[PDB]
Order: structure tokens, then sequence, then C-alpha cells
């Protein structure tokens, strides 16, 4: 008591369907905006045209985030070849990284963060497309977890990380995965380091790396004490689903050359739009 | 020496904040760290040997 | 709201005499005393000892601080002699320092800080004691104030500083000062240097220097345009009134050497107490 010195505006609204047109006539200056703010012109039909009534019942549902997301895309694909440098060991470990294929990463990509659960669905098949009756064992190791060295590590007892057991003839395998990072969200882009120290050009492929997207590795094998004759493709699609998202962003304009980075082909930069011959011809 | 774990805290130790801490204790419930299916036993039965 | 980690024991009493003794007899451990801790043993006569009633009427009035200093004391002697090497001009600027005189210098050391009024009074003579019909002009030049560079100097024009015109004839003149320091109280020791920068081996004359302490000059003259045939002496005595006092410590047990600063001739440290034969022996 003896010291004198020691004593956000916006909100949300649920809009089901387009916003309608009201009627007007011949008649404040709402044409002309001040754009230089960093603020969206509010002036709408009305304003510069007279209007007729319109009752709108155009649905703004599927632009949700939801239904914009939540479509099973590939995120990758798992060879186990018989004959070649690949594995003719009969299993496989791979880092869990789904930044390979455009199409998805395009989308989320939309986003600074995103928060969600997911669905897997795993359709395996014989490079061709034909199908045998194999038995295959696909198990989830998360960081920590010890990675199979070998079709008969002792990993594949799995009495504690989660496995999957099925045929290739079976439909494909599905499961649902919670959203696991450490963080509050997974973060596309990590403008940052992942550990102190001196960060010598030895050291730049630590440059946004961001271990709270690590999460670990997918193993899987042929069910065998004995090699399988047969080689495998196995195609991961993931579903996104109970997603939030923050913070939106410039859509990529140029392919994608690394699933760790944003680098792009320097000597053919792509124009965001085709052009034409003069500013004053279709 | 008497056979008992420090019963000292944060709050006895530093100076604190008060920190609304919600994460949950259900994983770590023996009931969720035992039913995970285990490998216990492989039966063979060979043809030839 | 939203965050929770955002939302002196002793006093005085008047005692006009000292404390009584009361009745006890033949009877808690109140002899022994934990003075580790740095506590004064709380332990009295009625404890240690078989004691009778007395009603004690000595007065404590004579130990108030007031009473201590209110003693006019000499604290300056200024001389204006006719024949010589001292002031053959007739007039003398004298800076303001009272540290020049041992019995109320080492007073006022015994506490740190001190805050007061003051009476000055000016004691004039020949330097034999004899008196004579001179006129004399006394004049307080505060800091910034021009000083006098002659007794004919216009500064004696005295139109703002205050000045007291008196004979050696007439009885000492004398009057009342207020507290002049710009901080809150006279410090006798000021443990630092009064600026920033390095101290080098040249400036350290700095050390313990405090411009709160630092009241300008004190100007004296004969008034008269041709030289006066009187040789001067002028003792200044002060009167410490109105005072306050803190943080006591220990009286100066060592000659004092410089007005300035407490350097002590360290080849001859005399002790504080006399000496004896032998510790069993009085
Ligand atoms: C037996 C079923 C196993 C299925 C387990 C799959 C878990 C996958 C969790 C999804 C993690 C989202 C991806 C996170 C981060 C990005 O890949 C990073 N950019 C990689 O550094
Ligand atoms: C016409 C009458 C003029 C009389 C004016 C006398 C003013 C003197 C004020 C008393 C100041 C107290 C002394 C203060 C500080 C000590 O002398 C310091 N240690 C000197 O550095
Ligand atoms: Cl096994
Ligand atoms: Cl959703
Ligand atoms: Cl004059
Ligand atoms: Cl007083």
């Amino acid at each position: 008591d003896p010291i004198a010195d020691m004593i956000s505006l916006t909100a949300l609204q649920v809009l089901p369907t387009a916003a309608n047109t009201e009627a007007s006539s011949h008649r404040v200056v709402p044409a002309l905006q001040a754009a230089e703010t960093g603020a969206s012109s509010n002036a709408s039909d009305k304003n510069l045209i007279e209007t007729r009534c319109v009752l709108n019942h155009h649905s703004t549902q599927e632009t949700a985030i939801g239904n914009f997301f939540s479509r099973a895309g590939l995120v990758s694909i798992i060879t186990m070849p018989t004959t070649g440098t690949q594995n003719t060991d009969g299993y496989v470990n791979w880092d869990i990284d789904l930044m390979g294929y455009a199409q998805l990463r395009r989308k989320c990509e939309l986003f600074t963060y995103m928060r969600f659960d997911a669905e897997f669905t795993f359709v395996v098949a014989k490079p061709n497309g034909e199908l045998v009756p194999q038995l295959l064992q696909y198990m989830y190791v998360p960081p920590g977890a010890p990675k199979p060295t070998s079709r008969d590590s002792f990993a594949w007892q799995t009495a504690t990380n989660p496995s999957v057991f099925v045929k290739m003839t079976d439909p494909p395998a599905q499961v649902s995965v919670p959203f696991m990072s450490p963080a509050s969200a997974y973060q596309w882009f990590y403008d940052g380091y992942p550990t102190f120290g001196e960060h010598l050009q030895a050291n730049d492929l630590d440059y946004g790396q961001c271990p709270n997207n690590m999460m670990g590795t997918f193993s899987i094998r042929t069910v065998g004490i004995e090699k399988s004759p047969h080689s495998i493709t196995l195609r991961v699609y993931m579903r996104i689903k109970h997603v939030r998202a923050w913070i939106p962003r410039p859509l990529r304009n140029q392919p994608y050359l690394f699933k760790t980075n944003p680098n792009y082909k320097g000597n053919d930069i792509k124009c965001t739009s085709t052009s034409r011959d003069k500013i004053t011809t279709l």
C-alpha cells in the first residue's frame, strides 16, 4: 500500500449458409478503401451497385478444415524386395516423416501449426498388384524403443509396443492414432535449432528440425524364421481427424525437393501465374 | 535413515508460480501397462527333421 | 487474475527516570546468556542476587542527544594579520569545514548521519585579546555565488547573500542557520566517490568527499576602501540545535591528522586503554 505503482476484441460466429444480398437504390464514402492499413475491403454489393434480394442457402460446411483434411492421402511407400540392394533381409525400419508426398504436404503447409488424431490405413500387395497368402507384422517403435535388427529380433515380441498382424489377403489393416507430440501441436515450420551450441556449417542440417514432430520408427516384416519368396509393396494412407489449425501462410508455389526443408530450384524459379503477351490482351 | 522418501516438494526449496496441471495418470495404471498382448511361446511342427 | 503469483518490530517508549529495582529471594536459566547471537544480556539485578526495592528517580534528560550537542564549540579560527604572508589584503575567504577541531568532531563522529539547525556565534578581537573600534562584515557565500576577490569586490554589495555588519566592540554577532544539505542529512562518513569515471591514484583525494556536506564559503573583511591597521582574530563557535542522529559507531581512539579523512599515524598506534604489568594485579 505504501507504493502506488504496484496497485482480444474479435470473437466467433456460426454461419451455416452464405450471407444474403439486400435491395438498394439511387443515393458517406464506402467505395474508396484505405488498404494501406492492412485491412480487407469491407465494401459489398449493396454499396457499389443496385441489387435485388437473394435468399442464399449455399452451405459453408464443405470448406470447414475438417472436411478439407479428413481425406486419406498417401504418405509413404515401403518396399521389401527379395532380389536386390534394398532389403533381402525380410524386414524394414522406416523413420516416420510424412513430408515425402506433395499433395498432402502442400495442404498441411497451408498452416503453421496443426493438432489432430489420425487414421492410418495399410494397403499391401505385390509390386504388380497381385496378392498372396503372406502373413505380415507392422509395429510402432516409439522414440527410445529398441528397433529390430533382423527378422528374428527379440523386439518383435512386441510386449509393450503396439503391433498389428495381418495377411496380404485380408482387407487393408486400419487403426486410430492419438495426438502424440510432447508439444501442444505439430508444427510444419520451426524457425530454429534443436540444441544449444555454435551452429557451424557442418551441423546446419539441424536448422528447422523440430523434435516435437519426430514420432519414432515404423517397422514391418514377414512373419517367419525363414525368408519369404515374395516382393512386397506397402502403401500407407493417412486420414486426419479431430483437427485444429493455426496461422495460415502462403501456399507452396515451387516444386518440393526435400522432406525436411523448403529448398527450391534456384535456376528454374516458377511464376505463380501463367503468362501472356500483353497486359491489354487476353 | 528412517526408510522414508522425502516429503519435500517445489514450494519448500524454491519460489514457485501457480500451475494448473491436467496431466493424466491413467496410462500408468497397471492395467494399461500389462494389457498389451506379448509373445509367450513359439511352437513348431516341422515335417522333415 | 489469470495468474496467481501476482496477487519493523521494535518501537519507542518514554522513560523520564531510571528503571527501579524490585525485591527477590531464594529460588529457568537467566544468568547464562547466548551472546553469540549479537544480543546484550537481558539479565538484571533481581536475577543474579537478592535485592531490596529502590524507588529510583534519577533523570535521563541530560543524556538526550540534544543536551549533549547543543553546547557551543569552536569550529574555526580565522586570522587577518596586517604584516606578513597571510592576508595583508584586508579580507578572507574560508571554505566551510567544521572538522578542524577534535572536541566537537569526535562528538559528531559518534554518529554516521546527523540532521540539525545551528546557532553560530562570532567572537572577534585582536590577537592579544584587546578590542578596538573596527567595523567588520561577515558574509555567507553559498556554492555558486561569486567570492570576493578583494576588499573592494562588488560581491560585498551583498544584495542577495546574507551579510552581518558588526563592530569588534559590539557583543559577539550571533545568528541561526537552517539545515541546508540537499540530502536528508549531513553525513560524517561517505564510503564512496563523488563522480563517475576511473579512480586513478591522482584523483584519490576524491574518496570520502560528499558534496551534500559542502556548504560553500564564509567571507569576512574590514569595512573600508583603505587598509585597516589592526590584526584580527575571529573565533567561530557553533551550537547544534533541533538535532536528530542515526547509526552510532566506534569513537575515534587515534589522534586526528586531517579534516577530510580518518588517516592515522601508523607508526604510533595508541591503545584504547592504559596498560599494566600483570592481568592479576591492579
Ligand atoms: C501399428 C500402427 C503404427 C502407426 C503409427 C504411426 C504414427 C505416426 C504419427 C503421425 C505424426 C505426424 C507427422 C509429424 C511430423 C512430420 O513427419 C515431421 N516433419 C518429420 O520431421
Ligand atoms: C553570515 C553568517 C554565515 C554563517 C553560515 C555558516 C553555514 C554553515 C553550515 C553548517 C554545515 C555543517 C558542516 C557540514 C559538513 C562538514 O563541514 C564536511 N565534513 C566538510 O567537507
Ligand atoms: Cl517372433
Ligand atoms: Cl475433424
Ligand atoms: Cl562596499
Ligand atoms: Cl535539539
